[PDB]
């Protein structure tokens, strides 16, 4: 019996785990290992709903041959597990056990993968877990059903810029744009006087809350142009909220007799918009068409990277911000000490007494760590310790490398200075 | 006749700009300028009812006395503007142009300022521009009320982190908390089997939320330490959906009797918790409790320090993060330039030919180069074509201190 599988395993450690002998059992089969491959995956905050939206992709697909594939009214909501609650229930990334085959208008069968995910945000998780969950999902899924609630936001923008960006850094160069399909899919849109339920609803909201204009801030124009420039196809759908039951009640288990029938009839609208045979596009990769046992081989890939390889890995911004101004100020500190010594024991320089060098060196050295505790800089003096560590260290480095210079300038100083004396 | 007074102004420039007649006209009134002051804001995401919430904090303030403050049923929602649709209405911040005087149960008469924000991350806005807004109301207020929709998740938090740090960077050094109380309000809380509707369920689902176990990665524990070292008091409430009618009514117009009995029956509470005299925490900045006339001054010298660049402005996570990591890739093929090169011409080497020392420059120099364009950073060349050049430059400044040292070798 069809059931989810976990593919992906994120470990408490927060290491990441592909599990090859599942994932081969399903997307090796002799049956598909060969058939080109459509993934349809669904990414986005935690506790947002994407596993119920799933659930109802799996009906679609199960029941497209029947007048009634939205079931009986009275039928429970099954398939990757999901449930109310605050805290996160799907982890990882995790696949539904078989595999749809479907006709093409064109010809011949083609393969269909749904893949449910771990929602990014929760408080188990890092910044680089929820990165590394979102990114291999879009990595390999041709069609990214990114989830919502009830707005786009700029926030969102970034977040979805950031993890494409992770992805994108693990992907092979090409100079076609990198991912395919992208859906803004929004929870609860609460304006439809304003902007209709639907794709065109959503289509107009969208064209608008993406424009890129030259005119904008460059921090506006800069995340548009980047999820434009990642993307072949971006669309969005406004849906309803499903009403209070759906939202509150612990007793709801998915029975459409207890959803908003506005909901449900959007809801009928989406999934064979997302889903139908025409709008299924095969994955492609490096401008390759991929089959259900090549895209195990780019899923270890990507693993691989994400395990292996020096990746500018995910920071919160004050965490990103504070380490940029602390380099910063390290930087200008240890230029000015440094352009001060070069004033005073540079090459064209004359010798210097040890002594009357050290003295120099010391003062010059305060000065520059003076400069380093003025400059006003995020994470406060406690995040940079260890920057102004690094300082003190890498200028004693350079006076060490002065005193090398400064002594050849007089080899003889000691030994003349001994045989005077006497 | 009252009303809603714009108080910092947010030009589309991204400048910001203070009313100044508009907040002595308020503040340095006889009636209340040597009064401590108790200062209450409500800020947070954009679109989440944070001025119908303040409105009905309105309702409160001016009717304290009666058992039926929350008004009559068929009365609409005035006060700050607020409405549905998509686009923002409130930008930079607002407060309530009449003072109220009350009488804490210590004999202590207060007055207490209302404050609303310009909600964050609206699509006009840099992130510099929701951090200030976040950032003053904060650092103004006694009260911050954190107005959050449905869940308490971990970008909130590190929001909240950016936004209270950027805060205490423009305020004096202290040796106190930088702040007082703040209100995690849940807005739309779906969960009361699991915790309940109210101030207790919000406790214990905070106290959750919030806590620093040793078991946590270092970045979790690192949030929740900011936080919780940022605010003398920190307090959570969740409140349930108001309807949906609240929320998709283009008619709607804040009237009672069409919005959910238990959302007025939490509100009802809510209210006063946030805001009955003994609840009222007057404004202390670095020690010192704060009159309207002190209030006002600190208003104008905060904007002061955000109108002007002495400050560290923050980023974007991409473009943050694209920049540690150019700035990190430059210092590695500098060091890398700079160690090969001394053991080439340090102190304690022999004088190479000139024209050999400049072919060692130039081919270390353009492994350096290499190495800088083969590290991984966000995003693109593009935004690395200033580091690169600017690594080549300084590269260009050793060279040129190497050959004083090694010309002074050959001194003889
Ligand atoms: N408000 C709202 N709730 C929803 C919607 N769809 C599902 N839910 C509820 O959201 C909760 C979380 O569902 P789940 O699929 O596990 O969320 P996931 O964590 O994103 O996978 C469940 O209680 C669902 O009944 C929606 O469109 N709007
Ligand atoms: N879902 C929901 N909507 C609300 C709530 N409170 C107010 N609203 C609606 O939110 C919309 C925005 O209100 P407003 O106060 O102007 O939002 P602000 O931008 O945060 O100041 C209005 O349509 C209100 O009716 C709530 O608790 N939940
Ligand atoms: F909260 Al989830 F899948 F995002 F259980
Ligand atoms: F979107 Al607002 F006040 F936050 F109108
Ligand atoms: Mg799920
Ligand atoms: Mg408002």
């Amino acid at each position: 019996k069809a059931g989810p599988v976990q593919v992906l395993i994120v470990k408490d450690d927060h290491s990441f785990e592909l599990d090859e002998t599942a994932l081969n059992r399903i997307l090796l089969s002799e049956a598909v290992r060969d058939k080109e491959v459509v993934a349809v995956s669904v990414a986005g905050a935690f506790r947002k709903g994407k596993s119920f939206l799933m659930d109802f992709m799996l009906r679609y697909m199960y029941n497209q041959e029947s007048v009634d594939w939205v079931g009986d009214y009275n039928e429970p909501l099954t398939g990757f597990s999901w449930r109310g609650g605050s805290e996160r229930e799907t982890t990882g990334i995790q696949i539904w056990s078989e595999i749809f085959l479907i006709n093409k208008p064109d010809g011949k069968k083609v393969a269909v993968l749904l893949m449910d995910t771990q929602g990014t945000f929760d408080s188990q998780s890092t910044l680089r877990d929820s990165a590394t969950v979102f990114a291999l999902s879009t990595m390999i899924s041709s069609i990214q059903v990114y989830n919502l609630s009830q707005n786009v936001q700029e926030d969102d923008l970034q977040h979805l810029q950031l993890f494409t960006e992770y992805g994108r850094l693990a992907m092979e160069e090409t100079f076609l744009k990198p991912f395919q399909s992208l859906i803004f899919l929004v929870r609860d849109w609460s304006f439809p006087y304003e902007f209709s339920y639907g794709a065109d609803g959503g289509a107009k909201f969208l064209e608008k809350r993406l424009k890129v204009s030259g005119n904008q801030h460059e921090e506006l124009q800069n995340v548009r142009k980047h999820i434009h420039s990642c993307f072949t196809n971006i669309s969005c759908f406004l849906l309803p909220h499903p009403g209070l039951k759906v939202a509150t009640n612990p007793n709801f288990d998915g029975k459409l007799k207890e959803i908003d029938d506005e909901f449900i009839k959007n809801l009928k609208i989406l999934i064979p918009w997302l889903l139908s045979p025409e709008s299924l596009d095969i994955k492609e990769i490096n401008g390759n068409k991929i089959t259900c046992r090549g895209l195990v081989e780019y899923f270890k890939a990507y693993i691989k990277i994400y395990q292996g390889e020096e990746l500018p890995h995910p920071k919160s911004m004050l965490q990103a911000t504070a380490e940029a101004n602390n380099l910063a100020a390290v930087a200008t500190a240890k230029d000015t000490y440094n352009k001060k010594m070069e004033e005073i024991c540079g090459g064209d320089k004359p010798f210097l007494a040890p002594n009357d060098l050290q003295t120099k060196h010391l003062q010059l050295k305060e000065e520059s760590v003076k400069l380093f505790r003025g400059v006003k800089k995020m994470g406060g003096e406690e995040f940079s310790r260890r920057y102004l560590q690094q300082l003190e260290s890498e200028i004693d480095e350079l006076y060490i490398q002065y005193i090398k210079h400064n002594d050849s300038k007089n080899i003889f100083h000691a030994a003349r200075a001994a045989a005077l004396e006497h």
